[PDB]
């Protein structure tokens, strides 16, 4: 998974498009600094993320590790992120939204099956290709411990609000997924009427959630019930992603596909 | 301070400054290895020269065994640099994370030396404003010196140019640091010295971490693995109190810690 700057013919911070000599078009995020000693650790972390190989999970394709040049290289994603897609003038039909949801469940079930907690799932981290299929990404480097060399709380489980030393769990991601479901059908971010972030945090910790009545589109009653289950205050009362899939897939095929 | 010339230096190699931009290990043609930080590279600005020189001379009146000194400045047509001693072991975080562990007796002495350097700086009316492990440099005998690598105390040279920040400065860009701000930074440095790592590894978002610390979250005391004396745990909680007025002074910290250090850790 080691790449060289010379492997490239041509060209959340500063990124660029990269034309690889033999492996196609890519996206590069680069850190320019005085050199490391360290590099072996960054590489073991990159080979770990590169082991995450699933159709609904962004592929880290390589890294550049050169004296003073440290770069992550991931696959190209044509259509931006889910919020960009949801705000687009051409509205996204119910069948496509339902398939988007199913693909998010598939990617998250893969990640959890691999022992990986995302910890920052949100629409900005759900990237979309040309046919509206999605891939889950970690553009904030919340899982790239070493490489992380360098509005945001609406999807965060309340057990992490004002509690930064508590350890995230799979149920942390299930809460984020609940609010993503709301955004998918509201076509916007939640809590547009909140007073200030400090008050909002305390409100969410005490049980406030996105306003379901601000969903104006038709939203199947199953998805409404699913989002409320996945954002229960008690983490234990939220389902697992395999549990969600096993109910949601029959519903998707029977009713949405 | 010596008025050095770029020609005094034979060659140089880039180093990791630990978050403070590009610096290099330079070899002085008669004085050997030093650390150079080029601050200005542009057109002629002779008007500032006497001031930059005086600022460097003023800062070099901070003379204490635990406080970094400038070795020289380079003041030339369009090029301006600072030059300081090469602390072979890097900063405190680099030392804490090395393979060879650091014995408790040395950690106690490092803490004592940080207290001495800060008490000196505060006695001279200097507020550091950016005290953190990356600003604590370590020589080969594991003695430390406090540095100002961010230039927060270099007015003219900075013009010509969150983990450790007290909660009363978080989300406050009109923040006016005080001595008690530095004491808070010291408390987190104390935790880091015994945790051998940076605090808050489970924080996900900056606004999460900022609002959490403002509401009273602190480095995870239970997350210290190696033995940390109960006195020092008590010391850090005292120094990272929410009320700045409740925090002790550095002479006050010293009066507690030095007797403890000599009887237990030395
Ligand atoms: C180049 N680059 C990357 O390699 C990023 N890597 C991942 O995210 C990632 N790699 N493996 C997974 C799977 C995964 C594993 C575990 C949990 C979750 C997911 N994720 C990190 O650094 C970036 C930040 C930002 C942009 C960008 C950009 C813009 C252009 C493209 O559209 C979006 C905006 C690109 C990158
Ligand atoms: C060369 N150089 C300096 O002269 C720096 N000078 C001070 O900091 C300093 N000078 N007088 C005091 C006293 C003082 C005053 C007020 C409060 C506290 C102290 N302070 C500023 O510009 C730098 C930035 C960064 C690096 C570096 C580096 C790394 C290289 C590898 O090893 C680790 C360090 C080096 C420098």
């Amino acid at each position: 998974i080691k790449m060289k700057s010379s492997d490239f013919l041509e060209s959340f911070g500063k990124v660029s498009l990269a034309f690889h000599r033999t492996q196609g078009l890519m996206i590069m995020k680069t850190v320019y600094k005085g050199p490391n000693c360290h590099n072996e650790a960054l590489l073991e972390e990159a080979k770990m993320m590169n082991r995450l190989r699933h159709s609904r999970v962004v592929k880290l394709l390589g890294v550049i590790i050169e004296e003073g040049k440290y770069s992550l290289v991931m696959e190209y994603m044509e259509k931006g992120n889910l919020m960009h897609v949801l705000k687009a003038e051409m509205s996204t039909p119910l069948s496509v939204k339902g398939r988007i949801i199913l693909e998010i469940i598939e990617g998250m079930a893969y990640l959890h099956g691999k022992g990986v907690i995302h910890k920052d799932l949100k629409p900005e981290n759900i990237l979309v290709d040309n046919d509206f299929h999605i891939k889950i990404a970690d553009l904030g480097l919340a899982s790239f411990k070493m490489w992380s060399l360098n509005g945001t709380l609406y999807y965060m489980a309340p057990e992490h609000l004002n509690d930064v030393n508590a350890k995230p769990t799979e149920k942390s991601d299930v809460y984020s997924f609940a609010v993503v479901l709301w955004a998918i059908f509201a076509n916007k971010e939640p809590y547009e009427n909140a007073i200030a972030e400090q008050q909002l945090i305390m409100a969410i910790k005490s049980g406030n959630r996105p306003d379901v009545d601000d969903i104006t589109e038709y939203c199947p009653r199953e998805i409404i019930s699913l989002m409320k289950l996945c954002w229960e205050a008690n983490p234990e009362a939220r389902p697992t992603f395999p549990g969600i899939e096993e109910k949601f897939r029959p519903f998707y095929l029977s009713q949405l596909e």
